This record gives structure tokens, sequence and C-alpha cells, in this order.
């Protein structure tokens, strides 16, 4: 086959259509380059890329038969002489919108950006419509673009209240294979140190100095140990105590659970306490936990804890350490935290998500998600929904 | 929003179209509840399902704005209730098509067995216009089918001279993590035995059992007895030598370094001689090697090999060890192999390619592929042609 021919149908979808049109393409001396094929709500889209003998292409033979098939059913049929690209490109990246709701508004506020920056849209398709709305683009970026592209989704998002991420879409970029969570209000509702201090009488305190932690308002190691310290005097029994009594955030075992069925290396990474974490760790078949230890005395907690402490350096300290274990490379890594001193383990890995964050972190994260539900982590690394539960109802 | 409305867009491409339609939504009082956007060969299609006040759906305003907007700039637009599936579900199994070349005929005989049996065709793509022209089939198979299915397309791969896979598209099952290769005629060409068997001028004998073996009309043990018994006497230098003459299958190196950027473990698994195969593992990097061990007495092979014997149940078993060892469940290996004695470790493996194989293999894999290029594996992985090629320009 000597000569290109682009074969287009399109029109309301019919059964039978594909098989039809490759039939008719067979009394022809067709050789097939390329074939794509949607649906969407109905409208059947079927371009198809061929060689042919020059001969059969100079004639109208070829022509009619294709179009009395196509036009007889009642959909619509183009056909050209190519000699064009044969398989689009990859897209560069991948854009994530989600919400609660996402407006028009917000969307065509994000479609705009786009198309300023020069962005092409390669595919949009939803990805979930529960417990959010969630919508996919994937596209092309202008090789220089993407920080200006980061950087205006990041403005639509604040103004629309969508969270909007932009990661890299090639292939090595998205086999991420170890994550890592924050586990005080990330992994677990709220703080385990406001916890333990509510039995000293002193949640108030603690929560106040937390909150100023959190935000980046204070150094985190003076800030562990000006809360640790209202602890003096506990007996240790405290901390069965509140390990019995944490809940784990919404949709944090679906998100476990799904990446163990990915593959994933997970693991936990906790300026928080040891006794407290790891009988949780033990019961989500975690693979990594880096916490800190409180210091006890003859049953009774000191106020201390013990050296060395995880501090903000630490955390990326303890990832870096956790995949070079796993063998896993930092650019396939993926990093969930709520709080400043959670900045540099974010920096450090592949994908950093501020999960219901202070502005601190979320200002400098790859992504941030919005809404009380740690399953939207998955929406990020590119699983869908309709496919969590397929795969929760194979069991 | 307290009523559902689809909107749905077609025609020839134009830039723009996507933010003109979610900024005339925007003044009514439109939320999102899925977005699926393709263009296939300048043809959009563009489906919105959203939800707005009953107010504004049960009024002409909505409707005209939409029209208008659309219709100037010369496409087409839908507008109707729904009230309707919001996102569609996961597809079940994907198809590949392989063939150089890919008659229509041969891609219309897929078609038509896919109809026959009840299956959907929810997606097709091309995943490769080079070394062979791919195509991709996502399907929808009704449940117990899938058996039927593959015996209909390994009948119409063996009819049309094109490869046909089917396989699962669930998230657990296409998380795939670990790959063992066969290493003669597989990841090497040619067969080292017969290489060795040169040098003592036996190369007709040992080719001849070989073939033999690897259609399965030999015991595998035996076989290898009665050909390594024909190097007895030749000097083990004759081991370098061959070592230094070995050869990679055609693609052999993309389809390592793409799998290693894929963060995937390789392994060999070979009833060769682990002296030749070790010193090439190292150079490809290998994880994992298997193999067996020729005895050498005064620096001169002794023509026996060193128990135990890798056999045909030895390779299922080092499959075993080695995912074992990697932390990876059975389901999430793939195995590569040519010959009859890796029925068992194909069959053990989650996804078992046979890879230009004798009838006996061939008849029991998952898959087979029948062109001398071993990164048309990649292909079976769900790796794209064009995603290898920007990976590899980026370095
Ligand atoms: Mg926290
Ligand atoms: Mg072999």
């Amino acid at each position: 086959p000597k000569v290109s021919v682009l074969i287009t149908v399109t029109g309301v979808d019919q059964p039978g259509v594909t098989a039809t049109l490759f039939e008719v393409l067979s009394r022809h001396g067709v050789e097939l380059l390329n074939v794509e094929q949607v649906v969407i709500r109905h409208r059947l889209t079927l371009g198809v890329l061929v060689c042919c003998p020059a001969d059969v292409a100079d004639g109208p033979a070829l022509r009619h038969d294709v179009e009395a098939a196509i036009r007889k059913v009642g959909l619509d049929v183009s056909i050209e002489r190519s000699d064009v690209p044969i398989i689009r490109e990859p897209s560069t990246h991948t854009i994530f919108v989600l919400g609660r709701p996402i407006t028009a508004a917000a969307f065509g506020a994000v479609a705009r950006e786009v198309a300023a920056l020069g962005v092409n849209i390669d595919l949009i398709r939803g990805v979930s419509d529960y417990p959010v709305i969630g919508l996919e683009l994937r596209v092309s970026v202008p090789p220089g673009a993407d920080g200006a592209l980061r950087t205006a989704l990041n403005r639509v998002s604040s103004e629309e209240h969508v969270d909007v991420a932009v990661e890299d879409y090639t292939l090595e970029r998205r086999a991420k294979r170890l994550i890592v969570f924050d586990v005080d209000s990330t992994l677990v509702q709220g703080e385990v140190i406001e916890m333990l201090a509510a039995k000293a009488g002193a949640e108030g305190q603690v929560a106040a100095i937390t909150d100023a932690a959190m935000r980046g308002e204070l150094d985190f190691a003076q800030s562990l140990q000006q809360r640790v310290a209202t602890l003096a005097g506990l007996p240790a029994t405290v901390i069965d105590e509140v390990a019995g009594q944490l809940e784990l955030m919404p949709g944090a075992r679906t998100t476990l659970r799904t990446l163990r069925r990915l593959g994933y290396a997970c693991g936990v990474v906790s300026g928080g306490f040891r006794r407290i974490i790891e009988p949780l760790a033990e019961e989500l078949m975690l693979d990594y936990v880096a916490a800190n230890e409180l210091e006890i005395v003859d049953g009774t907690l000191t106020g201390r804890v013990v050296g060395p402490i995880i501090d903000r350096a630490g955390k990326a300290t303890a990832l870096r350490e956790f995949a070079q274990r796993a063998g896993v490379p930092m650019a396939q890594t993926v990093a969930v935290g709520n709080g400043a001193n959670d900045i540099d383990m974010l920096a450090a890995a592949g994908l950093g998500i501020a999960f219901n964050a202070k502005p601190a972190l979320r200002e400098v994260a790859d992504a941030s998600l919005s809404h009380p539900y740690l399953d939207t982590v998955l929406f990020l690394l590119g699983v869908t929904r309709g496919e969590i539960e397929a795969a929760d109802a194979i069991d």
C-alpha cells in the first residue's frame, strides 16, 4: 500500500459500526496505521488512518463503499488523502480539579488560564463523583511555561474554591511507588499531643502552641519541648489510653488499602510519639515508622523527649532513609502532610501534597487538598473512584 | 442546583471552545458533575453533565445562551434534561493488537469476535507506529465470557497474522512490578549451548536436541545432560569466548531501560550457564539470576552440570523465590520465554508472555508475540512508543 488515507466517522453511536467499517475497508487493499475511537454521551468518533494502493485511493470505489455503508445506518463519514501525524504525542502534564462543588465559573477559569499560556488540552475526563467531584485534564504545556501555569492555577484555585493540581505526566515521574503520611491531622484526626495534654488539664496551652508551630510561627523543636513539658508527671498509662481514642481521617483505610493494591511502600513520619504510633502502624501494616520518643522514669512521663528529635529537617531525612531502604528514587516518592514542620519533607518528595494545610505548607506544596477526605490523595495519584469501587467489589 | 442537564458539543475542533462553553454556563446556576472531552482527527466531542436550578432548566435562556454561543463559531450543540450515569464504569479488559501489517480484515475480524460475545468496546487508540503497528482496545466483557473471548481472538490471531492479547484491566492486576526473562532466544539471540557446542564441532547434534527440547518433545533435564556432555573436554576458556559473542535481542536494552524507569524488579531465569549469564546480568544491572552451572575439573569442562538442575518446574520455583524476596505478589509478576521449558514459569506468573515461541509454549501463554522485537513486550505492559521516546529524549 503506497498511499495514506484518513477516514473519519462521527454521529450517534450504534452497535456494529466498528466491525462494519473495517469489513468494508478489507475489500480495498487497506492496512492500518492508527485507529482512535471513543463514545461520549452516545456520540461516536472513529478516526482511521490507513495505507492503501495508489490505484484504490485514486478511484471512487473506496469512497462509495465507505460512504454508502456508513451513511446507510445513519452516521457521517469523511474520507481524505493524508500523506499527517500517525500517532499523537503523549501529554506533558495532567491537571486535577476537585471540588464540592465545581462551578462552571471555576472550571471556566481553569480553561482560560490554560489557554492564556498556550497550553493545549488533549483530554478531559471525570475521575470521581464521590466524595468530591473530580475532573482530569491531560495537557501539553509549552516548554518552560509550566511554572507560570502552576502559579495561574493556584490563583484560580484560591479564588474559585476548588483544588487544582498540575503534575508531570511522563513515564518515570508517574510511576510513584512510595508514600509517607504525617500522622496528626493528616492520617489521624486531630493532634495527639493535645489529647495527651487534656489528661494533664493543659489542652488549652498546648493547642495554642501546636497551632502556632503548625503555621510555622515557632521553631518545631522548642515548641515540642514546651508542649511535652506540659505532660510532666502523667503516668505512662496515658499513652495507651490516647492510642485507643485515635480516629483515622475519613478515607484513610481506603487510601492505604488502594495504595497496597498498587504496590506502594507505605510509611509514616511524625514529630509525635512512637509508643502511640507504632501500635497503629502495625494495625495498618505500614512498612516504615519514624517518630519521637517520650522519656519515662518509674512509669511516669518526665515531660521530655529522648533525642534525637525528628524536626522539620528530620522528616525529610526520614523520607530519604525510607526511600533508600526501599530502593525507590526520590522522584517516585510521595509525601502528605498538613503542617509547617512538613515543609522540608514535602519539598524532598517527588510529589508533595498538602492536606487541609496551614498556609505555610500549602504555599510550597506541589498540590493542595482542601476537603476532609484523605482518599482524594488517590485521585492525585491517577486512580479513579470507579477503579477503587471495582477493586473493592472484587475484594 | 436541583435538576440535571446534559450538554453535548460536537464538530470541527477550534481553539477556545471549552473555555467559551463554561463561561456561558457560569451565567446560569451551573455546577459540574462530569466533563468528557476528546479531539480525534480534528473532531471535537465535549460532553458536560451538570446540575442547575430547576428554574433555570425550565426556561429557554440557558438553551439560547448555549446554542447561540456554540452555533456562532460553527459547531453543533445538544441540550437535554438528564436525571443518567454520572461517570462511566472502568473497562474490564484491554486488548492489544500488534502487526506488521495489521490489515483491515484482521482488525475487522477482532471487532467481529468481540461483538459476537457481547463485549462492548469502550475505547480504541494506537500505542505504536514502530517497530510494529500497535492498537489498544479497552473493553467491557460480560462476566464469564472472557475465556470464550481469549479463545476466539487466538483463532483470529493465527488466521490473520497479528498478535492479539487480552489482559485484565483492573487496578491491582495492572500494577505489574516484577518481570523475568528467559535468556536463550528471548533476551539473547540464539542458543548459548549451540554456541558452546560449535567449539566442540557438535553444533549440529546439539541444535537438533535443543529444538526438540524447546518444542517439548524431550524431558528438559535429560536433554540438558545429553547436550552438555557434548562439551566434555573443552577448556573452560570457551565460556568467556561465548560470553563475549552474545548479541542482545533487538529491543532488549530499550525494554530493560523502560522497565527500570517504571520501577520493575528485573531478573533472568535460565537452564543455561551461570558463568555466561552473570557477566551479562551485571552489565544489564539485573536484580536476580537463576541458572545452571557447568562442572569444571582442572580448567576443563567435564560435560556435566552441577546439581540441582533448573528444569521446567525449577523455573517456576525461581520466579516464586524472586517474587518472595522482592515482596511482589505472583499476580503482579510477568514472565517472558520462548520454549517449552518455560511453560511452568509462564503459568505461575501474573502475565505469561510467549516470545517468538514454539507451539507448546504459545498454546498455554496468556499472550504471544511473533515479531523479532523484544520491546513489543512493553506494549503489552501498557507503555506506548510515544512515551518511550519522550522519556528517552528527556534522558
Ligand atoms: Mg500534622
Ligand atoms: Mg529459551
